[PDB]
């Protein structure tokens, strides 16, 4: 007996337990297709508008879940469509299996309509990139696709000549793989590098706890070090929300997706701890110049020492070897540089909420996201796109364990906030889904909320209407001779796109708007997307990477049109801080 | 003296003439922005909102005027958005310049921030692919990459480290070589050979001429040709309006986006004259299995005997040959088959004026069109998207020497309309501009409607609402075996998308509302765009490629349903008049 | 009714008029081979020792006769072995088809033995790459692979599953399109530009004529404006022997692979006719910095001010132009420049000339080459390797318009003077051929001695033994601060090396043993190979480049050591002719 080839395929997505998947049809994907159309009650084909938002969400549903995510594009266009959801996949190493359409075999090569050798194509994006040639053995390339997405944390395209899913093949040869699928049991961490990377760490006059997503599973065990040992901790913007930010010693992140504490504290350390951390910055912005000895942890051997000279780098997981430090150490009493540290964080605490708490007047940022803070639930799922709203969002969202984050982290895609919100709701329909975007960003992927609306998603978009490619503006501000260009733009109302989509929406330009229109959209969004169009000003946010507050640093000059620009009056430099307790 | 390495690329961008320019600004790319800022007067940024509209605008304007287009991204994501519209330049063969972002060189290759080796990203689709590396040689990098972009007739790609625009270089040392360019001199067609093809063709009984664009320079002789020996004319899709439509002796062309009398009357010919045509599916659709003898008529060598054993195949100057068989003919009597041809051609134009001519009730593309030539101008330009309107707009527009119309011809990206309107008015100020686009294809690049307004070109739109990806869902409908699957989805009503970016608009879904909202679009198209939404019904238009009209051919049955689905009880078979003048 | 495809295959290169084809067999390409192997008595397989002289050879092949080279490699490491050839291909811009075997449909993308995706290894190097999937397409895949060879002047690739030519095909269906092919058209002078170009020459002070290859068909031309005009001629490296080497006025070519007389003139040019010429140092050397007009004429628009600023750009043939040129002029009288050029390449003549004319003592690479010209026949072919052989024959061989002579002229791969020999005699079996090689790049490619006994081709190899890689040499005495290293290496008697592989041979230490080596040898290759293996000095040779004799530039202490080093003691300076016409 026989199955068509197409059918084993959808069989070994199955096996693999993918739940859903991206794309839009064509001619040239029409066999696999077919295959979806036999195959609804147990899997899940999501029509996109546009396939790069397939691919994005893919790329998302493989964030939040650790499971594959998988999309498809239709022959020539439809694939190179996926682009920039593919390098987001590759970029953030997550696993995604992207199948193209191509013509058939019989067509291959004869430079007919729409026909190209599409494997140069996705070369440098893929970790496994083939072409296949046979229906007998197109189930194992799918599997083998999959296994080494996984494998290797990134993409694996399969081009399918369209003939092959159409031929039958016989019922008993194929299988899948995803039964032997299993996680490794790693061993200890060894006591006698766990003991003297402590011991560096301990006798630091101005430690500091540096991590990043690696250390997701680690959230417990570094507030309890830092509480233990009176260390501030200090994290990479993505790992934002792994210990709460209400923690009174957590500093934030460092450069520009940045607080101010963070910096500042950075600058000062003598011994940092960076655990499951791959900060991109750290030779370019010369973060770690002045640390005398750095210790690193991390489960990948090609990081070993990578962002710096490291005097001892531990090849372990981060929540083992961080749970082992913990078992080996004790109270120490609070300290100056502590005490330093509680009071930097409180009193920018103090700024951001002076800006959150404004009542009435011209709507910025601040009051914004404020507002999503108060009809926000405790384990609510925050799709980020890219621009000034990864800055502002990672100031003042109050995030815990309970939530989860994500944006494009390393290859910085505009665009992100409306796919990541689809995958979000699509893999937790129960929770609370935001997608948080600038203007620019909302308007690349815009065609998609109809997605939202066609699958009765309950996303609570909220867009954060400037005018402008905020981030690009300050850029432009800091090093260019000439006037701003290409950063400036007219107006669109995203309320009228979204009516024009059939979602609900509001637009908002003041203050004293948002309490009932946040509470309206918290309402809707128990069934049915809601779109919030926010006007704000075009007030830059502080720059944490251009502070100008201390006047052993700064003039007088210099620090006063700061305070006045930022609304900064009250920020006081770490070093009074310092001062204060005798530093 | 010194000039910044950025000031002395816009001059040589300037000096090879490029009048505008299309990109979305990041820090990688700031330092050409600044370039660009100071250039105002004489080179004209356009911010698109998705670079890809950019590319695409690009490819257009090159289709359109023949001088290279020039587009830009962004590092990473900015250039990975570009590839829909590379793509489509590559394989329409267009000169496009695109230059990439990048980190600076002193960060480059260090994992930073969105950076990574940019090179490989390109490789396939350009024909031109460097990452510049010094400040003194880039004036010459970009001189090179736009002369190779016009000699190879297609992409060069320059990915830019953002240090080296704002180095200082010697004034005196960088130049353009825009001043060497020009086109060559060819020789006559030898005589010997046009006399042998000549006769060849004279000696058939059932000719045809056979062209595509690159017989572009050619109509006036196609149709004396035509006229002269009685040899009716048939083209490729993107040929159309080389002769007007209006000539008796124009079938159409053949495949799908076709025309009926163009694939009856190649099924019968025996000699093809096969000129300026690299047609896609000569091979694939068996086109040419009963011709006995096949003749060729290009200038580029690559081409000779490709789609087809050749008898005799002419290199040379499509235009420059045609005048010279012109010069050694004359006037042959009315045959049986021109006869039979014009009798064939009647019937077809009175099937679609049937169709136009509808004047109340549930609203079909065919009125849309027919409303289209109420209102275009006699020298109208038409970009058109890709799907049913391909097809519909190659039947009903009424298109003369005076017209251009563009889409992706070949890479057949979806999303080309809006962009390629962009470029024609901002090459033809004053000339009338289409969009005609699907409602898939319009809503893939519908933000871009936005820049329309930003830089008040007066645009149609025309979005053809069926709720449906048609051209797929009827490839469903004849091959897949399982029920239709993304191809039928939910509403956008792009009268409030216009709205939401400041265009006025208009949604119709009745054929006695077209002729008001038409004279209403017109006259604000005089000074800004305009968009029509036409709700249009859910008809398969007729498949030319799936002819049931010969009962020598198909079963009265089959013949009943296609007369009924496509209200074609008037139409005839060729066949017919083949009978009635004697063959 | 059926054939093989492979069978279809073999006859379309028949059908191209490819005689001869290199290569080595393997499972993996064993249809083919089969199919080769019916047809042993109409195309004629040359089994090589390492598939890069295969490559190489093919692309000589296409160098000597401009009919496309045929070459081919198993899967995996037979292919990856052809890159050296390939890329000599691609940057001489000849044409050259490669086929590489694949696995069985069945077995692609299984991870079996040697098996791997092919297509991306040979995506930079090709101008044509695809991997073959159907056996019916496979005629026409090759059929195009050679089209666009020929007419892009590059590499085409094509990956064979092994499957393929062992599947029947009807034998009706497949055609070659050999029978349409034709060259690129010869672009005509415009006639204004070239009387415009002719007085900008004519009103020189100090004129030169810079001719490529490009001029390859106009020596008479060149030589008559020369003598017409009285204006000195120089060339590319490659270029000589267009004109004979004999002409007075011939100055020779500039840089390294150079002669004296050639850098000193285009030093003082005011006006140069740069035609047919693509000199890569153009820019590096600053060679036209001092240039007042700048001339050019060549058919490729990517050139045309490509190398310098143009003031008249001519797209045309260069013969026709030059043709054009001298119908619009007459005899011009003898000027002072002309007289100082003619004067200074006597005295360089004169200096070569006391090089060659030894008679006893240590072996020298100039006595070399004055043995080589006493035993060469008027019409020899010469299949040049790469190192100080390019420098020294282009000093010392005495060619004249019915010679050729053949290097790797860009890529510059060593080892090519063996395939180049192989190629030449194969194409040309009653001309002398001479392969003339240093050490390292005879040894590179060695065990191909072993092809020319095979094939019984009478090459006559001389092999110039230093024990070094000169070239390299003295450039790490030039750059390099340390010590010589790389540079310097044990002997290789290759007349062992020949008898071994079974190739009558000598070695040679002594200057006076060269007439009757050389005499034997020459008899020897009326029937079978020879090589001469030439133990020569470490003599470094004159530095065209680096010139220390003119007082009014170097020191005496630094003209001194130049006469002595280079035995230049009665070399003159240019200046001292300028002087000595009033100059
Ligand atoms: C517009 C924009 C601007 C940005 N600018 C900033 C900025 O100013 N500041 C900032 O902080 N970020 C910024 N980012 C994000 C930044 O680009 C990097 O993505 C981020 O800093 C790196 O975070 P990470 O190290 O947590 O993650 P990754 O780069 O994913 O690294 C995770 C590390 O954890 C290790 N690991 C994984 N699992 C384990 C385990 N079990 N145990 C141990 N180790 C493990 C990995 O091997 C790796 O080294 C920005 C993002 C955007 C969109
Ligand atoms: C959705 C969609 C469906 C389509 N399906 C169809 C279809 O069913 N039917 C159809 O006809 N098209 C169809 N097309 C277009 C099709 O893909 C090809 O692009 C088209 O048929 C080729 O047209 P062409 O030969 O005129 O142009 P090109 O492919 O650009 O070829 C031009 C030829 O002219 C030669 N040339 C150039 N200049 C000269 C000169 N001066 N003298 C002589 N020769 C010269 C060139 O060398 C080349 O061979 C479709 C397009 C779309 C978007
Ligand atoms: C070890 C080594 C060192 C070398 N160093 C030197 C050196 O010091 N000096 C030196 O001179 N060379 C040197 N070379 C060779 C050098 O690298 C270049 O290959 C050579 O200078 C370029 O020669 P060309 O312009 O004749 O050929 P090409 O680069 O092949 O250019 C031919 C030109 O002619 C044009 N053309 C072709 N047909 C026509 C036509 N019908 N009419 C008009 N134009 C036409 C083409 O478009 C092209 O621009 C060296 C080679 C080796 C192996
Ligand atoms: C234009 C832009 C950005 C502007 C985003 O504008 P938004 O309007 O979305 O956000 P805001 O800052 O005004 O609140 S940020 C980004 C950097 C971080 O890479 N770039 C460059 C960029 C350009 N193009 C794409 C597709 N993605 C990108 N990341
Ligand atoms: C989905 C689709 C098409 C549907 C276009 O839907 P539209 O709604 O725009 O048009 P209509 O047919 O309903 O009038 S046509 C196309 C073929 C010709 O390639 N494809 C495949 C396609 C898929 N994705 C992109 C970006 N471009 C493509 N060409
Ligand atoms: C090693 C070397 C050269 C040394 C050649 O040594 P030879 O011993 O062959 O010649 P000679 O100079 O001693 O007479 S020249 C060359 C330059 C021109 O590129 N290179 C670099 C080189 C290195 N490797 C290969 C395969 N090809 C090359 N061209
Ligand atoms: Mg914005
Ligand atoms: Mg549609
Ligand atoms: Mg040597």
């Amino acid at each position: 007996t026989n199955i068509l080839a197409g059918a084993a395929v959808i069989k070994v997505l199955e096996a693999w337990g993918v739940d859903h998947l991206y794309g839009i049809p064509g001619g040239s994907i029409n066999s696999i297709m077919d295959a979806l159309s036999a195959e609804r009650d147990r899997i899940h084909y999501i029509q996109v508008r546009h396939e790069e938002v397939g691919a994005m969400a893919a790329a998302a549903d493989a964030k939040l879940t650790g499971k594959i995510g998988v999309c498809f594009g239709s022959a020539g266009p439809g694939g190179t469509h996926l682009m920039n959801g593919l390098y987001d996949a590759r970029e953030d190493h997550v696993p995604v299996l992207a199948l193209i359409g191509q013509f058939g075999t019989t067509g291959m090569n004869m430079d007919t309509f729409q026909e190209m050798n599409e494997n140069p194509i996705y070369a440098d994006v893929a970790d496994y990139n083939v072409t296949a040639v046979n229906a007998a053995t197109l189930p194992h390339v799918i599997d083998e696709a999959i296994r080494r997405a996984y494998a290797h944390q990134g993409v694996a395209v399969v081009q399918i000549p369209v003939d092959l899913p159409w031929q039958q093949i016989p019922a008993e040869d194929w299988y899948a793989s995803a039964n032997s699928y299993q996680t490794p049991l790693l061993p200890e961490p060894d006591v006698q590098a766990v003991t003297r990377l402590t011991q560096t760490l301990l006798a630091a006059e101005r430690p500091l706890i540096y991590y990043g997503i690696g250390a997701r599973k680690a959230g417990k065990e570094l507030e309890q070090l830092s509480k233990t040992l009176k260390i501030p901790l200090m994290s990479t913007y993505p790992a934002k929300g792994i210990v709460a930010d209400r923690y009174p010693a957590y500093l934030g992140s460092a450069n520009r997706v940045a607080q101010k504490p963070a910096n500042e504290a950075l600058a000062q350390a003598d011994v940092v701890l960076f655990v499951g951390n791959n900060y991109p910055f750290a030779e370019v912005s010369k973060a770690f110049k002045n640390t005398r000895y750095f210790l690193q942890i991390d489960i990948d051997p090609a990081k070993l020492g990578k962002r710096h000279k490291t005097d001892i780098a531990v090849l372990a997981d981060a929540q083992k070897t961080l749970a082992a430090i913990l078992a080996q150490v004790s109270e120490r009493e609070s300290t100056p540089w502590w005490q330093a540290n509680l009071a930097n964080v409180k009193n920018w605490r103090a700024y951001l909420a002076s800006l959150e708490d404004k009542q009435e007047g011209p709507l910025q940022a601040y009051q914004v996201l404020r507002a999503v803070n108060k009809i926000a639930e405790p384990d609510a799922i925050y799709s980020i796109d890219v621009g000034d709203i990864n800055l502002n969002a990672n100031r003042h969202l109050k995030l815990t364990p309970s939530n989860r984050h994500i944006t494009s982290n390393l290859f910085a895609t505009m665009g992100v906030g409306i796919p990541g919100a689809i995958a979000a709701k699509l893999n937790y329909p129960e929770r609370q889904v935001f997608n948080l975007a600038g203007d620019g960003g909302a308007s690349m992927t815009m065609q998609d909320l109809a997605t939202q609306v066609q699958y009765h998603l309950p996303v609570i978009n909220v867009v954060f209407t400037n005018c402008q490619y905020g981030f690009i503006k300050d850029e432009q501000e800091d090093t260019n001779q000439n006037d701003f260009i290409g950063v400036e733009f007219n107006d669109i109302d995203f309320s009228k796109i979204a009516d024009g989509v059939h979602m609900q929406a509001f637009r908002v330009n003041k203050i004293e708007q948002l309490p009932d229109v946040f509470e309206q959209a918290k309402a809707i969004a128990q069934h049915e997307p809601v779109l919030i169009d926010a006007v704000i000003t075009g007030d830059r946010p502080l720059p944490a990477e251009k502070l100008r507050l201390d006047s052993a640093m700064s003039s007088a000059a210099d620090i006063e049109a700061f305070k006045q620009r930022y609304e900064a009056q009250d920020l006081q430099p770490l070093s009074t801080y310092l001062k204060q307790f005798g530093l």
